[PDB]
């Protein structure tokens, strides 16, 4: 019984961070086999970064330019190229420590846990999700950049973010491992915000499934909705629309506790409309949105209270 | 900016991590140098472990079978001596922690870590885990610089899913024994100065609507603080609490009152960090690490 907000252990990933500097810039990357991945703007300076050129910025490096530790030792340089918006430096020795792994690209919705880390060194571990305007809500401050995001089922670490900036509301921006930015974020200093961000709905029905399955039903009612009727409500609470897609991945988790997830639909319409008047679902006052349907079916019971 | 519960990285405790098998039981063990320590409802204690012997004490690590050469008890722990030392072992330490503090948990099945959580030792010694069977002997601990602070082992879920356990001397958290009888929790109360720590948190990261021009005696503070289940404020918490006093200018006193404007009126539709309710399982230490970012 409980549910808690788990992030993966961190170990397998704690073992790739490493420390990049160049110049004056000090910042994170991703020591796998014999490459490192950092974020291409460790080439910049404050002012470079209104309209960087980072063809041209990266021509005038060399290898020795680029100064790399792991622990307390000093990785060599001996090649260097960029794809998109992360650099790749090829080192003279390959990552002992370098576990099973993937590049994996996300959708919103997905949930992942971040090493938050600041001079090669990792010093906090949470778990987050990809919101529908493509930033995420992470914990961050100045040093944090290249620090990564990443699942891992089974034994294999799927890496499927990095960190690039902070935006002016306080929220987060990256890209995936091949360099490529979600969202329509530039590794640039310009006026960028993020859009009006929404609820991930599919992800509040698999929280109030595994409110259920640990012994919770208050909420439900004797009603049911049509998708289209739910939209037309959820839309009105600024909710992301419930796509048959959600409705068939909801299907293990309705028929676990017997209920069916245009019923749950229901559920969920009438707790916006009333609030929670004064009451918690897993010991929260809000509605949840960070624990996918495959969250929840990984950490919670497989027999319903 | 940003505020999230966060862990310790776990990599350091996951290379002890083992599993521990005695009969029909499987649970976890903790591999530090040549013992591994788990919980003794794996096997009167007493006399139920003079009838075992070492080889029905069946240890995994990895994919690597570990050979048992002793074995012995200290309080609700079980010491299993065995013949290879852990080459992993990190620098580390056994402390007992107090109500109000936190810890990461790495939570274990078949010696195999799945997850790691923050949380909070309650005031009534009970944890709000997240554990399902086979998370016995699952660790909580912290770190601080390059040493490991374990502070407790996983043993029993309690009738209303909250969790009990000892410190890795064997010493239970709470007046709970380690066998099937009627335990329950004692009432729960929300611990004060987490939740001032949080507020301050708050201002540091811009949310200051809940502050007021108002200032309280420690007294009449916790007189209201009685009357809403609050633990007691003690001089000690005010003195923990200075540093963040001074980097957002609001006394500790001053944030006292808002926590009692806050406690009397509510909220009124609005949050604080993303929450509707007062968060208390951030200590004053934990904000000021978040909030400056120490690596280990
Ligand atoms: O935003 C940046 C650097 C940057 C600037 C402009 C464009 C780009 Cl691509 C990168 N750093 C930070 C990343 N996370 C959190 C931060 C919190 C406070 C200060 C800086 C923080
Ligand atoms: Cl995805």
């Amino acid at each position: 019984s409980g549910f808690r907000k788990m992030a993966f252990p961190s170990g397998k990933v704690e073992g790739c961070m490493v420390q990049v500097t160049c110049g004056t810039t000090t910042l994170n990357g991703l020591w796998l086999d014999d490459v490192v991945y950092c974020p291409r703007h460790v080439i910049c300076t404050s002012e470079d970064m209104l309209n960087p050129n980072y063809e041209d910025l990266l021509i005038r490096k060399s290898n020795h330019n680029f100064l790399v530790q792991a622990g307390n030792v000093q990785l060599r340089v001996i090649g260097h190229s960029m794809q998109n918006c992360v650099l790749k430096l090829k080192v003279d020795t390959a990552n002992p420590k370098t576990p099973k792994y993937k590049f994996v690209r996300i959708q919103p919705g997905q949930t992942f846990s971040v090493l938050a880390c600041y001079n090669g060194s990792p010093s906090g571990v949470y778990q987050c999700a990809m919101r529908p305007n493509f930033t995420i809500k992470g914990s961050f401050l100045n040093g944090s950049c290249g620090s990564v995001g990443f699942n891992i089922d089974y034994d294999c670490v799927s890496f499927c973010y990095m960190h690039h900036m902070e935006l002016p509301t306080g929220v987060h921006a990256g890209t995936d491992l091949e360099g490529n930015f979600y969202g329509p974020f530039v590794d640039r200093q310009t006026a960028q915000a993020a859009g009006t961000d929404t609820t991930i709905t599919v992800n509040v029905l698999a929280w109030l499934y595994a409110a259920v399955i640990n012994g919770d039903r208050w909420f439900l009612n004797r009603f049911t909705t049509t998708l289209n009727d739910f939209n037309l409500v959820a839309m009105k609470y600024n909710y992301e629309p419930l796509t048959q897609d959600h409705v068939d991945i909801l299907g293990p988790l309705s028929a676990q506790t017997g209920i069916a997830v245009l019923d749950m639909c229901a559920s969920l319409k009438e707790l916006l409309q009333n609030g929670m008047n004064g009451r918690t679902i897993l010991g929260s006052a809000l509605l949840e949105d960070e624990f996918t349907p495959f969250d929840v079916v990984r950490q919670c019971s497989g027999v319903t209270f």
